[PDB]
Protein backbone atom coordinates (compact mmCIF):
# COMPACT_ATOMS: atom_id res chain seq x y z
CA UNK A 1 0.00 0.00 0.00
CA UNK A 2 1.41 3.34 -1.09
CA UNK A 3 -0.33 6.65 -1.53
CA UNK A 4 1.80 7.82 -4.48
CA UNK A 5 0.94 6.24 -7.82
CA UNK A 6 0.19 7.76 -11.21
CA UNK A 7 -3.42 8.89 -11.29
CA UNK A 8 -4.96 10.74 -14.21
CA UNK A 9 -8.13 12.75 -14.68
CA UNK A 10 -10.54 13.23 -17.55
CA UNK A 11 -13.34 15.76 -17.71
CA UNK A 12 -16.44 15.43 -15.53
CA UNK A 13 -14.24 14.62 -12.52
CA UNK A 14 -13.69 10.98 -13.46
CA UNK A 15 -10.54 9.27 -12.27
CA UNK A 16 -8.27 6.53 -13.60
CA UNK A 17 -6.02 4.40 -11.39
CA UNK A 18 -2.95 2.45 -12.53
CA UNK A 19 -1.94 -0.15 -9.93
CA UNK A 20 1.03 -2.01 -11.38
CA UNK A 21 0.87 -5.74 -10.77
CA UNK A 22 4.48 -6.91 -10.72
CA UNK A 23 4.90 -9.79 -8.29
CA UNK A 24 8.23 -10.31 -9.98
CA UNK A 25 10.98 -10.47 -7.42
CA UNK A 26 12.79 -9.10 -9.29
CA UNK A 27 14.68 -6.81 -11.65
CA UNK A 28 18.07 -5.36 -10.61
CA UNK A 29 20.24 -2.34 -9.78
CA UNK A 30 23.66 -1.61 -8.30
CA UNK A 31 25.14 1.27 -6.35
CA UNK A 32 28.40 2.10 -8.14
CA UNK A 33 30.68 4.99 -7.18
CA UNK A 34 31.78 8.45 -8.24
CA UNK A 35 34.91 10.01 -6.84
CA UNK A 36 34.60 12.64 -4.17
CA UNK A 37 31.29 11.16 -2.99
CA UNK A 38 31.13 13.71 -0.19
CA UNK A 39 32.66 17.11 0.43
CA UNK A 40 32.38 20.26 2.52
CA UNK A 41 33.22 23.87 1.72
CA UNK A 42 32.66 27.27 3.24
CA UNK A 43 32.66 30.97 2.40
CA UNK A 44 35.03 32.81 4.70
CA UNK A 45 34.12 36.44 4.08
CA UNK A 46 30.59 35.33 4.80
CA UNK A 47 29.58 32.58 7.15
CA UNK A 48 28.27 29.42 5.49
CA UNK A 49 28.82 25.70 5.18
CA UNK A 50 27.58 23.11 2.74
CA UNK A 51 27.09 19.44 1.96
CA UNK A 52 27.07 17.54 -1.33
CA UNK A 53 26.21 13.98 -2.32
CA UNK A 54 26.20 13.24 -6.08
CA UNK B 1 71.03 21.58 -34.64
CA UNK B 2 67.47 22.72 -34.07
CA UNK B 3 64.34 22.90 -36.17
CA UNK B 4 62.94 26.11 -34.65
CA UNK B 5 64.79 29.25 -35.74
CA UNK B 6 63.52 32.58 -37.03
CA UNK B 7 62.59 32.14 -40.67
CA UNK B 8 61.01 34.95 -42.63
CA UNK B 9 59.24 34.82 -45.97
CA UNK B 10 59.21 37.18 -48.90
CA UNK B 11 57.23 36.89 -52.09
CA UNK B 12 58.53 34.74 -54.95
CA UNK B 13 58.85 31.85 -52.48
CA UNK B 14 62.28 32.94 -51.27
CA UNK B 15 63.13 31.71 -47.80
CA UNK B 16 65.57 33.53 -45.51
CA UNK B 17 67.44 32.09 -42.53
CA UNK B 18 69.11 33.58 -39.46
CA UNK B 19 71.46 31.19 -37.60
CA UNK B 20 72.94 33.13 -34.71
CA UNK B 21 76.67 32.66 -34.22
CA UNK B 22 77.40 33.17 -30.54
CA UNK B 23 80.11 30.95 -29.11
CA UNK B 24 79.66 33.14 -26.09
CA UNK B 25 79.31 31.21 -22.89
CA UNK B 26 77.43 33.40 -22.25
CA UNK B 27 74.71 35.91 -21.62
CA UNK B 28 73.24 35.69 -18.12
CA UNK B 29 70.12 35.10 -16.06
CA UNK B 30 69.13 34.36 -12.47
CA UNK B 31 66.39 32.17 -11.06
CA UNK B 32 64.61 34.34 -8.49
CA UNK B 33 61.68 33.18 -6.38
CA UNK B 34 58.05 34.08 -5.79
CA UNK B 35 56.03 33.15 -2.83
CA UNK B 36 53.35 30.51 -3.36
CA UNK B 37 55.30 28.73 -6.13
CA UNK B 38 52.67 26.00 -6.46
CA UNK B 39 49.10 25.69 -5.27
CA UNK B 40 45.93 23.70 -5.84
CA UNK B 41 42.32 24.71 -5.32
CA UNK B 42 38.89 23.52 -6.31
CA UNK B 43 35.35 24.69 -6.88
CA UNK B 44 32.86 23.06 -4.52
CA UNK B 45 29.34 23.42 -5.95
CA UNK B 46 30.85 22.48 -9.28
CA UNK B 47 33.36 19.74 -9.94
CA UNK B 48 36.77 21.11 -10.89
CA UNK B 49 40.37 21.19 -9.76
CA UNK B 50 43.24 23.35 -10.90
CA UNK B 51 47.00 23.85 -10.93
CA UNK B 52 49.15 26.98 -11.08
CA UNK B 53 52.85 27.80 -11.37
CA UNK B 54 53.77 31.52 -11.55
Amino acid sequence: VDDSMPVETLEDGTKVFTSYLFGAGALGYAEGQPEVPTETARNALGSQDILINR
